[PDB]
């Protein structure tokens, strides 16, 4: 009831690593697991970690995120990490009373949403990915078991410390000319430190509980496309635009997953627009 106890889950990933990097920062301390210490698919795993460490608040990074992988030769992997982790560290969180801040995912809804028009907390999921399907039934078993939870759906998600669209698209540009990009799938980048100080904006202030959805901003629409013209625009390589059918993809993505940050906006954090989180992750890559 006197001391928090952090515990992050997922700890080596793109958003883990941001995270524990912006605690330090601050000087607050946690405990940092991922899969070398604590399988979140095993029940037995996760209970004697957080016997050992009590937590009262846990952000859980933990998640398989490979979409067309999770349509086949991913799908048993993608429910183990998304359904069954998930469930697991919601009832763990129940047991020990811990808030749980559990990261989702734009792919929960369906994608059919006019260009311009945007996805509140309150809109119903439909995923039609396996991915948000399995993301969606976390989100339920964070509902059901964990009484203090943040839920927070996030986007393109990218950053300095984990595998992402940027570093693909920067590791494919040295060995090939022409990329084709879509540019009929809109939605926004997030930068892992946005989202890791947003996680802490919630927690430290103190906010409703609930729903919540987070990526960086833009006054425009934004495509994929779009991004990656930008990543790109200091190399030798021509980004190409082409639709959702040139190309025999394996998950149906959405074609409009992009989201209403209001709430979000709400709460008093302030949201950078894509263009300068990607900056800014430029200039942090340099250290």
């Amino acid at each position: 009831p006197l001391l928090e106890m952090i515990l992050i889950t997922g700890s080596n990933g793109q958003l883990g690593t941001e995270l524990r990097y912006l605690l330090d920062e601050r000087g607050v301390d946690y405990v940092a697991v991922d899969v070398a210490e604590m399988d979140i698919t095993n029940e037995d795993k996760v209970e004697a970690v957080f016997a050992q460490v009590k937590p009262t608040l846990v952000y859980h990074c933990a998640a398989y995120t490979a979409v067309d992988a999770a349509e086949d030769e991913g799908k048993a992997l993608n429910e183990a990490i998304n359904v069954t982790g998930s469930e697991n560290i919601a009832k763990a969180c129940g047991k020990y009373g811990a808030t749980l801040v559990y990261i989702s995912t734009d792919y929960v809804f369906d994608g059919n949403k006019p260009v311009g028009q945007e996805w509140v907390e309150t809109d119903h999921p439909d995923p039609k990915t396996e991915y948000g399907r399995t993301k969606r039934l976390g989100e339920l078993a964070v509902e059901r078991y964990a009484e203090h939870f943040y839920i927070i759906r996030t986007a393109w998600v990218f950053g300095n410390y984990g595998k992402n669209f940027v570093f693909t698209m920067e590791q494919l540009a040295e060995n090939h000319s022409r990329l084709t990009v879509v540019n009929d799938q809109h939605g926004r980048p997030t930068w892992t430190r946005t989202l890791a100080e947003f996680m802490c904006y919630l927690t430290e202030n103190q906010k409703a509980f609930g729903y919540y959805h987070l990526s960086n901003d833009a006054k425009e629409d934004t495509t994929w496309y779009d991004f990656a013209k930008e990543i790109l625009k200091d190399k030798a390589v021509e980004v190409v635009p082409v639709d959702s059918s040139a190309f025999p993809a394996k998950a149906k993505r959405p074609l409009n997953s992009t989201m209403n940050l209001d709430k979000a906006k709400a709460t008093g954090f302030v949201i950078p627009t894509w263009q300068e989180a990607l900056k800014a992750f430029y200039q942090q890559g340099l250290k």
